[PDB]
């Protein structure tokens, strides 16, 4: 939290942000890795890709529904009110999020662009059709598509799929105009979003990096504050809050 960080960020021409499940932890969700992670607790394979539903389209829909529940009841946390809060301010122009939480938006965020799709979303698997939902089915029976009589499915994206072309297109174009990046709560192995950071620190720019571990993203991160999101990013944004209304205008 040096004064060039902060310079670093209320300077900054187009700051974009990147998140990952790290910002959700300290509303109650746990992670993906590390600990307690839900991919060390669970198995991905039986639960995060096309076959495991084709095979077993109750067993991923029961683990799904408790998932949006958790989710549904869950409230920001400082993190998310915190990101929320820079793009009030105009610092902050996008939030790139891997999440499949809406923490983001129920701390007020408006311009989020959900990589992974959303808990909020289920789909159908026949048609192109899709609609959001307030709280979890109750499982059995099968979620059912109203209109052509088929399996709906989670609004999120599992390993192996493709993301939405328009998505990541999207996402890759905020990053590719960025001059900071602030990294937060990603492990970054998952592909391709852990390498939209990068994209920011080939064309010129800044990689602020937020996270309690060191990861494939540390060596190459102009800042890497090793500490949880709800106390950096708290801290972080009062300080830029407090910076910009200090100029004289
Ligand atoms: N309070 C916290 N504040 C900030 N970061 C934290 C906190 N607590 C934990 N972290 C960090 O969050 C990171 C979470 O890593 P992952 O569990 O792998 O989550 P993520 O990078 O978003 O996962 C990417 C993707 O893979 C999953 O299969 C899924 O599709 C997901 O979106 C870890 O590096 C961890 O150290
Ligand atoms: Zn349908």
């Amino acid at each position: 939290m040096d004064e060039k960080l902060l310079k670093t960020i209320a300077e900054s021409k187009y700051l974009v942000a990147l998140t990952g499940a790290g910002v959700s932890a300290e509303s109650g969700i746990p992670t993906f890795r590390g600990k307690d992670g839900l991919w060390n607790r669970y198995r991905p394979e039986e639960l995060a890709n096309p076959q495991a539903f084709a095979k077993d389209p109750e067993k991923v829909w029961k683990w799904y529904a408790w998932r949006m529940e958790k989710v549904f009841n869950a409230q920001p946390n400082k993190a998310h009110q915190a990101f929320a809060e820079l793009e009030r301010l105009g610092v902050l122009k996008c939030l790139i999020t891997q999440n499949v939480d809406d923490l983001h938006e129920r701390a007020g965020s408006r311009n989020v662009i959900h990589l992974h799709g959303s808990l909020r979303v289920v789909r159908c698997t026949s048609c192109n059709n899709s609609f959001e939902v307030e709280s979890a089915p109750k499982i059995p029976p099968l979620p059912k598509c109203d209109k052509c009589g088929s399996l709906l499915r989670p609004g999120v994206v599992w390993f192996g799929e493709m993301l939405p072309p328009d998505v990541l297109d999207r996402a890759m174009r905020e990053v590719e105009r960025a001059d900071v990046i602030i990294v937060a709560g990603t492990s970054a192995v998952v592909q391709p979003a852990a390498s939209l950071p990068l994209i920011v620190k080939q064309r010129g720019g800044a990689i602020i990096e937020i996270n309690p571990d060191e990861t494939p993203l540390t060596p190459i991160a102009d800042y890497s504050l090793r500490g949880k999101a709800g106390e950096v990013m708290d801290e972080l944004v009062r300080h830029v809050r407090k910076a910009l209304s200090l100029k004289l205008n």
